[PDB]
């Protein structure tokens, strides 16, 4: 289909006979630089190859409000997500309307040059609430209050290069690039299928039956970008992913790395989700349960409704111009050996079957067999491989402020004790010394699976360095992960207290 | 038999009623004090329990010269390793005779009071020839000029307590406990086999024709207290050991740990372990192959003959007053299904088979399958789980100091490289800033398995604080590890290089 | 089919007969390869027969035997091309063979070693180690000997006591035979069941025949003790540990 907007805003290709220019401008002394954020190299790399057509910058507060409170771009063109270029006030401060930015990565790599149009400061509020919906927990409105800019820079693009990636150099294929891909193989008629989450079974029955139904060639479309906090990461994903395609007929399927920052914008992501796939050349676009759904908040409550993506492609579906095959839970069916949408089946006549990624998170956690129908061995063996059981996991024990023994006996005692047990983890007694060049490095070793005794608690305006996971607090206070009976509990029996609790979390397996 | 000497020295029985007095003294603020090295904790706690019997302290300087060259006390009694509190000369100027010391663990535990004798400059190249051969790769010699203080501080023990452990509680059993052991079993006729190695088939048929040879019960005596560089931790042996006892018939073996500090010393040691082996109740001591012996220096050469032990424990024989049971090489013969000293077979006649530790490390390092009839699974597993082979270990590439491109692009490149191939392998740039703090932590994420980029070398004067294993140096200079071919080598090109590389070392396997 | 036949071991004039024999019961043909009917060697080392003997024997009768010999030569393994042939159409070197004796065969199946895939089917071997199984599940004695100056009573009790916390399926006794032949022919019973026994006192020289010397030892200070004591009042823990480790060393127990 024709590209959004009717043309492909490819400016790598545009600006090409600039390339050089651009260059000099960008690293000219006199130019103002802003070193774009993480999930600004994605939607930056987005903008500057058409798959966002027909940006071709940052909006301005213009189309920005027209996009939070019309779902369109001031001309009326359909647009849901406002892509924007969030900065802080003291560079805010620096520029007026006509200015020209360089825009680098990793502040040494010019990828751009803005031309300012305006400088806004935004009401977070509503963009919270009219964007995203409100909850406070939502994703994209936490990333908007903690982590975005207060103020929005809108302007005009020229491309210098894409943002810099090392890895999977092959896979990243552009919207130029793919439909070349489709073209060499004469597709014309190409599904693709969104996603954030390693593909079990349910998702390739899911991918096939859309194939068979549009009479389409599968193009597996994979986030590599920026997803929902506490996804599995990408490089996981993509080993899952290259292996799951072998599970498809020879030459029905293709794959392609997708560097979307996603908002976990449920029903309006999707409809962003469809014009960023029809820009890439795809004919047809999955929808299925909660699609870009973040689930539910801390009370329960759903963050969007399981169709309410549906519905609203659904209402844009005369002008979204590509087709979208929508799907409802698909699920499993033991008594048949086979997965079928839900809404065609059930009556209680039918028995199915639902392993949530949540219950699949719990028996990674706990070297749980992981069943033969809901995914493929060799998909699980690089997810465990990837996320590791109890027994395998790093961890720290943290010696309370309250405590009255010899921390530095304490800490060899567990160390000692720690060291009987074998079973490949590696041990320290590792002392911070509230240095936040030491305290960042704690979640470094239990990555890798160590176990650390730190023998000191570090100062609370610290404690925003140091990653709460698998971190335990050995205290007298009520607040302690492992609570002691006194402050100066004699060390044998502080050393059951620690080696018992941490054998009952799975850390330790005799 | 008798302790050495006639008497077991055990002072922790001694001076028991002294306890609370001598605790008194030695945290009294106006007492000298000394905190124990590591081998000299060793040595402290042999000297405490009577394991050192006759010794009831630090070797004066006219023991110690009468041991040097006589191998034996002033008095005339059998011993061969000088046993001496060596101090710099700082400390060794605030003492004089009649002085009395307090001896500490860790700065903080009160061990012993050590009454001053006298304080002397040993001449560490006559102790280094006469006692362990002078080749300057002896393990003993190099402790001794590069660890050992210039000054010795012969004196007389009381004791507080033995060192602190935490580990293995049970185990560390004294010669008072051992003896202990052996009557409640009835047990008059003990052969202990001393070790520092796990223990594989050989040893455990070793060890069983001895106890059927000598018509006694097995003491395995492993060394857990310090023993050869590079040696596998006594933590792991300790879990080989407890696992292979369990292929000994019912009843017929018995494991204490002996926390004793070898010198490697060969023939001497040798002399010296059945010494300590008699105080500590048993009545036979197997003295085999090259027994505790360092193998050969870089040259090739032997440190000491294969059987230089044999013999010199033979000619000491009437003296030492517990029976030696000498082994020859303990070999494997396919074609039967066997082990069998080599003293008894051969004549071509028969074939043989033996698997050198040096080619040991070499399958545990290369993930090769352990043959049956060398060691026991349980063991090999246990044995695999300390040392893991390349594709589960740590490592670290240097950007060396020759390198012209930039250092921030080349480590992104590397990580997000090393991220694509997945294998539970955790990554990180990591950069040190000459802080040793930081510094002393690369072999400890090495340890845990991490694989580090570190964009900069350390100053020389530090490259002692950071242990070579498992470390890389990326440069252009003949003596990287991984050579560039310019300084300036575009990036995809020097990642291949490292990419390739790892991959030949085994680190990386697809 | 099988015939009730009671060989004579009589080589090349067995051939002979069993020719005669499977021609009367049907048969046109008749195999006879190397050393047929041959009981091997004596104790000295040198064969009963020729390995051809029975071969040359039936063909010398050939013209009146009225069935026809079928002879094979040696037939052995080839490696190299996993095969078996007869040894007459090979060798030259150019050829690795490969052969496993009927004896170095009980050897491993006393000794329950793995019998080469390409030497027998596995179906097989394992009908033959259920039969014949391996010294961990073999039956066997110890006698004490008439030297013996321990409690008899005492030195038994230790014995049955260390064994049995050994555990591995296998039955003990203390049994007390009293000279009476109908105990002593039980002996045997008991080792073929696999039971382990041990017996206070030995039996008299003219019983001795009564009992089969099979997996049957004397354990005593006597040169010709299986199981050789360095006193007669040797301590029991001694002479237990003794016979724990020469039972363990002829593969009885195994831990
Ligand atoms: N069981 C299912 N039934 C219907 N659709 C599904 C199911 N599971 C996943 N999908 C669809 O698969 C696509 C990607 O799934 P996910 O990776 O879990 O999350 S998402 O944030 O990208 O939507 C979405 O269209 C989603 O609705
Ligand atoms: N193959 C062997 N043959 C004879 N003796 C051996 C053999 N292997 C090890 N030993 C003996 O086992 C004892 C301890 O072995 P090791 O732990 O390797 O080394 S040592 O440093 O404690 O001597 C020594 O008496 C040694 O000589
Ligand atoms: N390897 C062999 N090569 C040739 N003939 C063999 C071989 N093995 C067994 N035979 C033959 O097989 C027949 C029966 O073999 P056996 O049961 O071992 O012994 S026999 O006592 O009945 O002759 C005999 O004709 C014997 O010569
Ligand atoms: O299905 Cl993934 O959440 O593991
Ligand atoms: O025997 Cl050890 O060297 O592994
Ligand atoms: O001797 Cl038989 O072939 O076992
Ligand atoms: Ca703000
Ligand atoms: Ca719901
Ligand atoms: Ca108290
Ligand atoms: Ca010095
Ligand atoms: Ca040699
Ligand atoms: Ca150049
Ligand atoms: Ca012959
Ligand atoms: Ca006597
Ligand atoms: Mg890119
Ligand atoms: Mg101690
Ligand atoms: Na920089
Ligand atoms: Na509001
Ligand atoms: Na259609
Ligand atoms: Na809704
Ligand atoms: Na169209
Ligand atoms: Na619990
Ligand atoms: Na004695
Ligand atoms: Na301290
Ligand atoms: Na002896
Ligand atoms: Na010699
Ligand atoms: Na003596
Ligand atoms: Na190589
Ligand atoms: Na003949
Ligand atoms: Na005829
Ligand atoms: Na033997």
């Amino acid at each position: 289909p024709a590209p959004h907007g009717g043309i492909l805003q490819d400016l790598i290709a545009r600006d090409a006979l600039k390339k050089n220019e651009l260059l000099s401008e960008a690293q000219s002394s006199d130019i103002l630089v802003w070193n774009l954020t993480p999930r600004q190299l994605c939607d930056i790399e987005l903008i500057l190859n058409g798959g966002f057509s027909p940006l071709t910058g940052f909006l301005n507060e213009n189309d920005y409000s027209s996009v939070v409170t019309d779902s369109r771009l001031a001309d009326g063109t359909l647009w849901t997500i406002p892509i924007t270029l969030d900065v802080d006030e003291a560079f805010a401060n620096q520029i007026k309307p006509d200015t020209r930015i360089a825009l680098f990565q990793d502040d040494e790599i010019p990828i751009a040059i803005l031309t300012v149009q305006d400088v806004y400061k935004p009401n977070k509020t509503i963009e919270a609430e009219k964007v995203f919906r409100g909850d406070p927990e939502h994703p994209a409105i936490s990333y908007l209050f903690n982590v975005a800019g207060d103020y929005y820079v809108g302007g005009s693009l020229e491309a210098i290069q894409l943002p810099q990636h090392y890895d999977y150099p092959g896979l990243r294929k552009t919207p130029a690039q793919l439909r070349l891909e489709f073209q060499s193989r004469q597709w014309d008629r190409v599904v693709a299928f969104q996603t954030r989450n390693p593909m079990h079974r349910a998702h390739r029955e899911l991918t096939v039956r859309a194939a068979r139904e549009a009479n389409a060639k599968v193009l597996i479309h994979p986030v590599v970008g920026l997803t929902k906090p506490g996804d599995i990461d990408h490089h996981t994903r993509v080993r899952v992913y290259q292996e799951i395609i072998k599970r498809y007929p020879n030459g029905i399927a293709f794959l392609s790395l997708l560097p979307l920052a996603m908002r976990m914008s449920g029903d309006r992501e999707a409809v962003w989700h469809a014009i960023i796939r029809k820009n890439y050349g795809a004919s047809h676009f999955i929808v299925g349960r909660d699609h870009a759904g973040p689930g539910k908040n801390s009370k329960g409550v759903d963050f969007y409704g399981p169709y309410d993506a549906q519905e609203l492609v659904e209402s844009y579906k005369h002008e979204l111009d590509i087709e979208v095959v929508p799907f409802r839970m698909v699920t499993y069916l033991p008594d048949e050996d086979r997965y079928a949408p839900i809404d065609q089946i059930d009556t209680t006549k039918t028995r199915t079957l639902n392993i949530s990624g949540t219950e699949l998170r719990r028996r990674l956690r706990v070297g749980g067999e992981i069943p033969e129908w809901f995914s493929y061995p060799e998909v699980v063996k690089i997810l465990r491989e990837s996320n590791p059981p109890r027994p395998k996991q790093g961890f720290s024990i943290v010696l309370g402020n309250s405590l009255t023994v010899s921390r530095e006996q304490l800490s060899i005692a567990l160390l000692s004790t720690f060291l009987q047990f074998g079973g490949g983890r590696y041990y320290k007694i590792f002392e911070h010394n509230n240095k936040t060049e030491l305290l960042s490095l704690i979640q470094d070793f239990i990555g890798s699976g160590s176990g650390l005794i730190i023998p000191n608690q570090w100062e609370d305006d610290k404690d925003s360095v140091v990653g709460k996971q698998n971190v335990y607090l050995l205290d007298t206070s009520s607040s302690a992960d492992i609570q002691l009976e006194s402050a100066d509990e004699p060390i044998s029996h502080i050393v059951q207290k620690v080696v018992l609790f941490l054998e009952d979390n799975g850390f330790f397996v005799f």
